[PDB]
């Protein structure tokens, strides 16, 4: 009856291009044996470099989400991390052959679908979770990000954009499907941000193939939205990736307000310190726990 860790059953082969860098990559998803957690591993560098998916690693927080250790970097992981949070995947190693993850279609819809279409193998152990016990909250001006005790996982987001084109949501894991109504959520950017972003070597790999892109009035993109609230849901889907730097599914409440990878961050190291504030928890009774998953 427990509820128990989950890994790939078959390999995961992805090319893509990095979003900032425009760099080819090739991408590896294995199985990994229980209690691994999320590795990434830079496979074009000899020795090799693995750096875990985990708060403690986490250096630039600017563009996106990056890993480092020492003088190497595995950027824009938050895509990729959100697929494996919402598929609720504990182990795996993940392989690139360049310092940035693919970013396909700017969603986890193309991850998901790879991954699913791979399958799931259930590991004779039972998943951790880390509960939320106590509300920590962090604030830097006009942003805020908190965590609330929650018998489930919800995620709430809230941005203010002064744009015509743009703005709250509200996602709860007991009816929302994270694959149907979050994985599609694609990243977006202003075309008046795009020649400056290029001069900083930022948004090299940008298109209209993986980004909804924003003119003074319009998206640009011919085939337009896939939500009316797409840009929110992907805050949500991004806020989604940052929390499993946890290296855990959490049974709680997310709140964003106007955040990004740097509070969200700032907000995972506040919960980490405050060790009050959460426990690891398991279900050794699938049937009595608050939250269940897919069949794999
Ligand atoms: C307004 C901006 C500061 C912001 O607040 N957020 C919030 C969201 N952040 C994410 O989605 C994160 C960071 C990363 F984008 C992946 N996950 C989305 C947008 C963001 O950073 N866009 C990054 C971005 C930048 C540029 C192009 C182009 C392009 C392009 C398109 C056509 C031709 C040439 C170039 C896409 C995207
Ligand atoms: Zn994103």
């Amino acid at each position: 009856s427990m509820i128990k860790q989950r890994t790939l059953k078959n390999i995961i082969r992805a090319t893509g291009v990095g979003l900032h860098s425009g760099e080819k990559v090739y991408l590896t998803l294995k199985p990994a044996p229980v209690d691994t957690g999320i590795v990434f591993s830079r496979t074009d560098l000899d020795p090799v470099v693995e750096i875990p998916a985990r708060a403690e690693n986490v250096g630039e927080t600017t563009m996106s989400t990056t890993l480092v250790k020492g003088d190497v970097k595995v950027d824009t992981v938050e895509h990729l991390l959100s697929a494996m949070a919402g598929l609720g995947i504990d182990n795996a190693y993940v392989e690139l052959s360049a310092s940035e993850v693919p970013i396909m279609d700017g969603s986890a819809g193309p991850f998901v679908f790879l991954i699913q279409s791979a399958g799931l193998q259930e590991q004779e152990a039972a998943k951790k979770f880390i509960r939320i016990k106590r509300e920590v909250s962090v604030e830097e001006g006009d942003k805020r990000a908190v965590f609330v005790p929650f018998d489930g996982f919800k995620v709430s987001f809230e941005i203010d954009f002064d744009h015509p084109v743009f703005q709250q949501a509200s996602v709860d894991f007991s009816s929302t499907s994270f694959v149907k109504e979050v994985s599609r959520a694609r990243t977006f950017g202003f075309m008046r941000d795009i020649e400056y972003l290029r001069s900083q070597n930022l948004a090299l790999g940008g298109s209209v193939e993986n980004a909804i892109v924003v003119d003074e009035n319009r998206v640009l993109n011919e085939d337009g939205l896939r939500y009316e609230d797409e840009f929110v849901k992907h805050k949500i889907l991004d806020a989604i990736g940052d929390l499993y730097l946890l290296g855990n599914s959490l049974i709680g409440e997310f709140r964003g307000f106007k955040s990004g990878h740097a509070l969200n961050n700032q907000l995972l190291r506040t919960l980490i310190a405050d060790k009050d504030a959460w426990e690891v928890v398991t279900f050794e009774d699938a049937r009595t726990a608050p939250i269940s998953y897919m069949r794999p």
